[PDB]
């Protein structure tokens, strides 16, 4: 990271995308120039509160502090950098994006691999992207949605509709609330099962196996299926032990408790039997975990996409919804990598920055249409 101003200013000479970046923001008087933005300097000395007039000065800016990180924040009743002017009470917060942080560490305690990142535990934001991104656009019916990548252990949402970047704590907090079932024990379905919950759980049984049972191997032994066992009601607990000693993989242990999970009875007086407690599993193991602050709050700063990674040096790139599954943070490019790869290609728009930008101009081109 020595080397990290230099490399800061070749990028925001050459490579960060201005021209997308600002019709990105600009999208309503003064909806650019009311958008705090907080730039990041050397030591971990930010400043907040900074707007600019357009384009060309954001330009200029970003070109004269290279910051080392830039959070974007919400659209005040008055340009950021005047709020000191403005009277006592006056300045305040009046829209921004609905945002989400998905972070890997939300889930250490599933994880056997991580404490940090890898191919065995990414699968869980592939299943995070899909479940958030599929309620967002069909439940809810939100039409332009910017998946980013943190630059190190997860991702980020930016919900972009002119209702959304309207909407209020209460009703953020409400949306959070309907995307969240996770909260000893964090999973707990009605009997009645909402089509929220059945889409996420086959979103989950697209990628189950390959993850849980075979990466993570969680019915591998007995300290690994003793965690499941406690998610179990206690009656089925010998019986599920004794037929995990006798199977062998974590396949066969996991069939079996899907057996004996659909013949639990729920109330004695009920004939009725489901896959409840499996579902619950599954989810406890796999579902995404939502902070309600992140989400409700509407000053909230979050770091802005084509940032770079203080300590990683990848680029917060976008996401493409199209290839979720193939999404790779490890081949993410590094600034390092593309200011190396300006020698060879002699021309800015050539290097492996590209792909990411045309998922943002995609994005914007549906922005656009709307
Ligand atoms: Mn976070
Ligand atoms: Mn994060
Ligand atoms: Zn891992």
């Amino acid at each position: 990271p020595t080397e990290l101003p230099e490399l800061l200013k070749l990028y925001y000479r050459r490579l960060f995308p201005y021209s997308q970046y600002y019709r990105w923001l600009n999208y309503i008087k003064n909806y650019f120039q009311h958008r705090e933005f907080s730039f990041t300097l050397k030591d971990d000395i930010y400043i907040r509160y900074q707007s600019f007039n357009n384009q060309s000065d954001l330009e200029k800016e970003m070109q004269k502090m290279n910051p080392y990180k830039i959070d974007i924040g919400a659209v005040y009743s008055h340009r950021p950098n005047q709020h000191n002017t403005v009277k006592l009470g006056a300045f305040q917060a009046q829209e921004k994006e609905l945002v989400f942080d998905i972070d890997m560490t939300d889930y250490d305690d599933v994880r056997r691999c991580c404490s940090d990142i890898c191919p065995k535990c990414w699968t869980l934001m592939t299943m995070a992207i899909r479940i958030i991104d599929r309620a967002l656009k069909e439940d809810f019916g939100f039409k332009h949605r910017l998946w980013v990548y943190s630059g190190r252990r997860g991702v980020h949402c930016w919900v972009c509709d002119e209702s959304v970047r309207k909407l209020s704590s209460a009703v953020r907090s409400g949306i959070v609330e309907y995307l969240s079932l996770v909260k000893k024990k964090k999973v707990h379905l009605s009997e009645k099962i909402h089509p929220f919950i059945r889409k996420s759980i086959n979103i989950i049984k697209k990628y189950f196996e390959e993850y849980a049972l075979v990466n993570q191997d969680i019915l591998e032994n007995k300290e690994s299926w003793d965690k499941i066992l406690a998610l179990v009601p206690e009656t089925i607990h010998d019986e599920l032990q004794q037929s995990f000693q006798k199977s062998h993989n974590s396949l066969q242990r996991w069939e079996h408790l899907k057996k004996v999970a659909s013949r639990y009875q729920n109330n004695i007086k009920n004939d009725k039997y489901g896959p409840w407690l499996e579902w619950e599993i599954m989810l406890q193991y796999c579902f995404p975990r939502l902070d309600i602050n992140v989400s409700k709050g509407i000053n909230h700063l979050l770091k802005s996409p084509f940032s770079v990674h203080p300590k990683t040096g990848r680029i917060s790139v976008p996401i493409d919804l199209q290839k979720v599954d193939q999404f790779d943070p490890f081949t993410v490019p590094t600034i390092s990598f593309i200011c190396r790869e300006l020698d060879a290609t002699r021309d800015y728009k050539k290097t492996s920055l590209a792909p990411y930008v045309k998922v943002f101009e995609h994005f914007l081109e549906n922005l656009d249409k709307s």
